[PDB]
């Protein structure tokens, strides 16, 4: 798992999430549609999103990136404990909107451009590995509950 001093790396960084949780939301979406298209078709609410500019002007897309944000962060609030949390959140995923593992790992890299994007220079190394471990954790902890339910897409 992640140290104490890890964890509370990971914390600090997502101080400057919860400063601007609707534009750091929006932005790793954006990221991960536009880097990976195929993860737009998952969303039957955001298949109309033609273009970036589209994306960026959309009103739900913004609220989406503060649900699914909001939820990453309650899970890491958790420094690892995050099993009824999580559980949930996999299931969904697998079941329900049928995502792939591939698609938590376009997220999970997204979500560090997008750090570094937006705080260039004040995103260290350390906190790159800091965060980089947690989300490695919260996507593995996910692949686990997906063997379980034997899905793969
Ligand atoms: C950081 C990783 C992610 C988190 C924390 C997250 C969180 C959430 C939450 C809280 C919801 C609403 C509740 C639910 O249905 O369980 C949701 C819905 C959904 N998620 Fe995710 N999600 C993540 C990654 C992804 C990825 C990578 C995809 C697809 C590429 C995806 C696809 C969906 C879809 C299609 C829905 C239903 C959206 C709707 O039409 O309302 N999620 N997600």
């Amino acid at each position: 798992g992640l140290s104490d001093g890890e964890w509370q790396q990971v914390l600090n960084v997502w101080g400057k999430v919860e400063a601007d949780i609707a534009g750091h939301g929006q932005e790793v979406l954006i990221r991960l549609f536009t880097g990976h298209p195929e993860t737009l078709e998952k969303f039957d609410k955001f298949k109309h999103l033609k273009t970036e500019a589209e994306m960026k002007a959309s009103e739900d897309l913004k609220k989406h990136g503060t649900v699914v944000l909001t939820a990453l962060g309650g899970i890491l609030k958790k420094k690892g404990h995050h099993e009824a949390e999580l559980k949930p959140l996999a299931q969904s995923h697998a079941t329900k909107h049928k995502i792939p593992i591939k698609y938590l790992e376009f997220i999970s890299d997204a979500i560090i451009h997008v750090l570094h994007s937006k705080h260039p220079g004040d995103f260290g190394a350390d906190a790159q590995g800091a965060m980089t471990k947690a989300l490695e954790l919260f996507r593995n902890d996910i692949a686990a509950k997906y063997k379980e339910l034997g899905f793969q897409g």
